[PDB]
């Protein structure tokens, strides 16, 4: 079952925290970690429930995860060296674990299952099963291309030069580490830059892949298949995507002045610091570095008043998952916020152009929902918005829908309930305490 919770409205939020780790690196990290040679050791990880399951996954199929201290050690069993798992790999919610690991293990001649829960059973497999169907992979998916799904690898894979259709970093991943079990060069070719986790990480790790980016902003990425993967040290930099929560909350909650540390700030994903920039947010971008070989800065939130911008289409892949969490602060901006090029949300944990939808209008805001945009009329002041009749917001087990409402009731006249925070431990378990900390009134069920 679930719990509901209710965010009430807050006095100022102050304090300085750290953001928990990367969940797209966290992933990534287990994944490579379990396959390279030797000995892979990371610090910072997400222990959210997706990135634990991608761990048993990986151990499922050999390689040892152990977490010594605050470190997590991984014994990877070498490129070409992963075991056939004996039972399903389960990837509860993890649309991440479960299309990366489909191409790590699909071209691996032994069957391997993929099943989740409701969220994840529901989602679209076909992009990254066609281009598996075209390296040699035997699928079994349910009517959709849904899973549960099981693979089988041909005794040789077939090389591709895979041009991925939408603005995916899942697909291009998937075809990615399909290459490195298959013999050949494999290329794939992204229109629109997409989070680039995979490629840095890879050629940390010692792949022979390269990157080059055509003026007018194509990339050609290729991958030498079958070679060797060395176990790295690796420093996981703090998730964007969770910055957004207590940043914007910070942005909308008057009195406030929240310090979030270590914020990854790939270009990649940070579209969201961008547009609220551009609608007058008070963010600053403080100690830019790098460390573990990405872009990491401290950021200082205070209080903003913000007006309503138009949001491009070809920002979308760089905050595609801020954009509930846009739709909150756009709530309570003068003018209207219009965000297009949305197709992709409706095919995440949940369709989350439909689910920020309903949940903005049972909580006063006005808004038009198209089949691919949104628009939002904010009330900076608040009044009228939130649920005086303590209605929830439907969350479709999707942790972000709960984070995004949970948010709006720190600032809203009324309170705001959101039915389940149960999926928010998925990839922000620090959630109610980071806030609670900062002086956030939040009161689950
Ligand atoms: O490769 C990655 O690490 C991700 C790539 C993106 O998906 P696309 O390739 O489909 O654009 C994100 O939207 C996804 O984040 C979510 O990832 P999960 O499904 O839960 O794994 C999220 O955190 O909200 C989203 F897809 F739901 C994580």
């Amino acid at each position: 079952s679930s719990r509901p919770a209710t965010a009430r409205k807050s006095s100022g939020l102050s304090g300085t925290v750290r953001i928990p780790g990367d969940k797209s690196i966290s992933h990534r990290s287990f994944m490579f970690g379990g396959l390279a040679s030797g000995e892979t050791r990371i610090t910072g990880l997400l222990e959210g429930e997706d990135v634990i399951n991608t761990g048993k996954a990986m151990q499922a199929m050999g390689a040892r995860i152990r977490k010594e201290g605050d470190t997590w050690i991984i014994d990877g069993v070498g490129n070409g060296g992963l075991l056939a798992p004996e039972a399903p790999l389960d990837f509860g919610n993890a649309g991440t674990g479960c299309r990366l690991t489909m191409g790590l293990v699909g071209v691996y001649d032994f069957d391997s299952t993929f099943i989740g829960d409701a969220s994840l059973t529901k989602r679209p497999m076909g992009r990254v099963l066609n281009p598996l169907r075209e390296m040699g992979v035997q699928v079994k998916s349910e009517d959709g291309d849904r899973l549960p799904v099981t693979l089988r690898g041909p005794k040789t894979p077939t090389p591709i030069t895979y041009r991925v259709p939408m603005a995916s970093a899942q697909v291009k991943s998937a075809v990615l580490l399909a290459g490195l079990n298959t013999p050949g060069i494999t290329t794939v070719i992204e229109p629109i830059m997409t989070r680039d986790h995979t490629e840095k990480m890879l050629q940390g790790f010692g792949a022979n892949l390269t990157v080059e980016t055509d003026a007018d902003g194509v990339r050609t990425i290729r991958l030498e298949g079958r070679g060797k993967l060395t176990g790295q040290v690796i420093d996981v930099p703090g998730d964007p995507s969770s910055t957004a929560f207590p940043l914007v909350a910070a942005l909308l909650v008057p009195g406030s002045d929240v310090t979030i540390l270590n914020v990854l700030m790939n270009p990649t994903r940070t579209g969201l610091i961008l547009t609220l920039q551009e609608m007058g947010a008070d963010i600053e971008v403080i100690n830019p570095r790098l460390a573990g070989g990405e872009d990491v800065a401290d950021l200082r939130v205070r209080s903003s008043t913000l007006k309503g911008v138009t949001v491009p289409e070809d920002r979308a892949p760089s905050m595609i998952d801020e954009y509930p969490i846009l739709a909150v602060a756009a709530a309570f901006a003068e003018g209207a916020t219009v965000m297009n090029g949305l197709e992709e949300l409706r095919v995440k944990e949940s369709d989350r152009l439909s689910a920020v939808a309903n949940g903005l209008k049972l909580n006063g805001v006005d808004c038009d929902e198209g089949e691919t945009s949104l628009v939002v009329r904010g009330r900076p002041d608040g009044k009228g918005l939130g649920n005086a009749s303590g209605a929830a917001v439907a969350t479709h087990l999707d942790h972000r829908i709960a984070m995004s409402f949970l948010v709006m009731g720190l600032v809203s006249e009324n309170p705001v309930t959101v039915d389940d925070a149960t999926m928010i431990a998925t990839s922000f378990p620090e959630f109610m305490d980071l806030m609670a900390g900062l002086g956030a009134k939040i009161e689950l069920s």
